[PDB]
């Protein structure tokens, strides 16, 4: 008789990784909960309920609003910020990039919307609370929230609690539905993941996601996923290779594998 746990343990050992996973239950199907109450860095996963809070705290208009920085506010990688140094950009187009190019100054540019310059990781975690998240926090802005050592609590989350983050975020109530639409859509035309959770799952499956890669072999992956029938699921895979010190490779591999597993027990 199979084991799905066992699968996973066969993943992590076959990559020198820890693996988290949770894919809550549905009306239709068991959650799927692997180390699901271990702690994980966000890494850039985080940005995908920044943009959320941003679209929540404010009116759709705030979109428009024309954000101006210089090249001294500018952390790598930043793909498209580095770009608009002079035109500056909307707040929009921040979550634009945040979410697609996983753009790091746009990110930065966010939080100090929603909490101000000193403010904004603590906004952030906030808004994590008021979804019912106990667990997560974020501490420090980027490119240190990728940093931490393994084992510090720091700019940390777990597989349970940000699939229900982001599985609120999309499939609930969490945003008004036009408001939700623009987080999916950006989520949709993401330009990172091809190689993670998308990897794992066939074709004529949908794939929204937003990845996250760190220190310590970090690789992450948050995903909407919808069936060849139009059945959705939040799959949250989260990974570390602390082990191998804070220059180990992520394995995005690991991740699609990962999303392989689940993929064959939910299709
Ligand atoms: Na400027």
């Amino acid at each position: 008789g199979a084991d799905l746990a066992d699968r996973f343990a066969e993943l992590e050992r076959r990559y020198d990784a820890r693996l988290g996973v949770y894919v809550p239950a549905t009306g239709t199907t068991a959650a799927i909960e692997y180390r699901a109450d271990e702690r994980f860095a966000f890494c850039s996963t985080f940005k995908a309920p920044l943009v959320a809070a941003v679209l929540h705290q404010n009116p759709l208009t705030h979109l428009d609003k024309l954000i101006t920085y210089t090249s001294d506010d500018i952390r790598s990688i930043s793909p498209v910020a580095q770009q608009h140094v002079q035109t500056g950009m909307t707040i929009g187009q921040l979550c634009d990039a945040a979410i697609r190019y996983s753009d790091n100054t746009a990110a930065n540019l966010l939080l100090a919307d929603l909490g101000g310059p000193g403010g904004g990781t603590a906004a952030f975690t906030g808004y994590l609370r008021s979804l019912g998240d106990t667990v997560s926090r974020l501490d420090a802005e980027e490119p240190e929230l990728n940093r931490d050592p393994p084992g510090d609590e720091r700019d940390t989350t777990t597989p349970h609690a940000i699939a229900l983050v982001l599985q609120q975020l999309v499939l609930g109530n969490a945003l008004p539905p036009d408001k939700r639409a623009l987080l999916t859509d950006w989520m949709a035309r993401n330009t990172t993941g091809a190689k993670r959770i998308r990897a794992g799952f066939p074709a004529d499956w949908k794939v929204i996601d937003k990845t996250g890669t760190g220190d310590y072999g970090r690789a992450n992956d948050i995903a909407v996923v919808w069936s060849p029938t139009g059945v959705p699921y939040v799959v949250a895979v989260m990974s570390d290779r602390a082990g191998g010190g804070y220059d180990a490779e992520p394995r995005e591999a690991l991740l699609a594998e990962a999303a392989t597993c689940v993929a064959g027990v939910l299709a």
